[PDB]
């Protein structure tokens, strides 16, 4: 008892926990005018039972992929012993999902958070027929909002007018780059880059987060931001890449995806991002696509 | 490039769930300002990106004093044989409960944390709140996939059952009735398959924010919405015990306005059961 003592309508491919935490992240700052959450899964599962039930006000759950129809962003959240075997597994999953995606929204953006991101982008470039510059991955833009935060706040570290990126191949081992002027002491910005890097890499990278950092993009592209992020984009012209593929660049990005990729300071970054550009293309040449 | 081919409310937790229950609560607008309280060793940055993130009316803090004058308090922090475990919960409750009790004298406090009736139990005992005010998440979750089931799943005819008793794999279920006669039978036949479809289901953080989130929204706008919630069970069932276990309540703006009156055997042996084995690891507990 008392006793005491246009309308904006964006899908999301997969009803995993990383499906449901970007649905919830763009669904908590209201950046979908309306949400499509295709849930793939055995329909025994009942995987999404618990959103239905909450029944968010402009969220709709479905198994069908033409649910999805007239989407400006379509988010890839899902996925599937040997390397080579587990990546193929995943792309053979995209194989059967992409192309129907592309088809049924035909002028969206791709937005791939699928692992490994770079090479599921840019097999979902292949699949869909669009355009590169409305096929972006998550690439290091979580790495990059984390990194800037730490510069800034973290280490309340005085930068002037410079902004650092998270670049290249998403992994443990990670490139950085800064993009802008005053004269700084090589030693000290080194110093400092080090630093902000150590303390970025020890961070997991849980779902909750990914989905907060996808629903950022989402708000970029549909309310056409032209805010930079570091997304997996094609990479082929950049840092003498004659290879097709993606790695994450700083790009401005609005209603029409990557609008430019802005230019950064030039050496270990090029060797770093060539090494990558050449064992992805490695692994996507023995790939069955 | 081109080429193709005022409703204050504090969340006690910067974990997994706590972070949950701050997207569910924001993704329906209930808050009109949320304190997320990270507790952790602030080293570890535990709730960076929801900094990042920034939700307009979201502030976070390690300042326990931020949650001051909140509505509603829900606590989603956690953490060997099984009696120093959840000695070792009780332990962190008791450098919490009593302090955000102070801060919120009028909130309701909202269990999330398990074992759901001991931690219940404790945070009643712990913040001198009256019984109505302490609720825990109970078989809340349970009831309403079970409904979902019967009305949904099985498209059955029939929204008036309810987990009910003490959270675990072993579940206990009781109808409210109405006017309306039926088979006991094809009920029992009914309640079992829809039992079953429900105990192979799991829990995860997601879906225990969401039904968080829910019940939060029935306090906050005096839903007057009935929930299966861990509440003082002692009257209920010929329990002569203070243990907390799941009962079908009217929530609102004071929490537990009533406990529904709902079934005539097996239920009630189970709940005395419950009741004895929950006192029992209370009696051994250090409060
Ligand atoms: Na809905
Ligand atoms: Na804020």
């Amino acid at each position: 008892g008392s006793s005491k003592s246009t309308v904006n309508k964006i899908t999301v491919v997969g009803g995993g926990e990383l499906g449901i935490a970007c649905t919830l992240a763009i669904s908590a700052k209201g950046i979908a005018d309306r949400l499509v959450l295709l849930d793939l899964s055995e329909g025994t599962k009942g995987a999404t039972m618990d959103l239905e039930i909450f029944n968010l006000p402009n969220v709709e759950i479905s198994k069908d992929l033409s649910a999805s129809a007239h989407s400006k962003v379509v988010i890839f959240t899902v996925n599937s012993q040997s390397y080579l075997d587990v990546v193929q597994s995943n792309v053979d999953m995209f194989r059967a999902l992409v192309p129907a995606l592309g088809h049924y929204s035909q002028h969206s953006v791709l937005l791939v958070a699928s692992q490994p991101v770079e090479i599921m982008t840019y097999v979902t470039w292949k699949l869909s027929t669009f355009p590169a510059n409305r096929v972006i991955g998550i690439g290091c833009n979580l790495d990059s909002q984390r990194l800037q935060y730490i510069i800034t706040n973290v280490l309340k570290a005085q930068t002037s007018g410079k902004e650092v990126w998270v670049i290249g191949e998403q992994g443990e081992d990670k490139v950085l780059t800064w993009s802008g002027e005053e004269v700084v002491s090589h030693t000290s910005q080194v110093q400092l880059s080090n630093r902000a890097m150590e303390l970025l890499r020890v961070k997991g990278q849980r779902s909750w987060s990914v989905g907060l950092s996808v629903a950022d993009m989402v708000d970029s592209i549909v309310n056409n931001k032209k805010k930079v992020h570091s997304v997996s984009a094609l990479a082929k012209g950049y840092y003498d890449i004659n290879s097709e593929v993606f790695l994450s660049l700083p790009c401005i990005l609005g209603t029409n995806g990557v609008s430019e990729v802005i230019k950064t300071t030039l050496d270990t970054v090029t060797e770093k991002l060539q090494s990558s550009a050449s064992s992805i293309h490695s692994l996507q040449q023995q790939l069955k696509l």
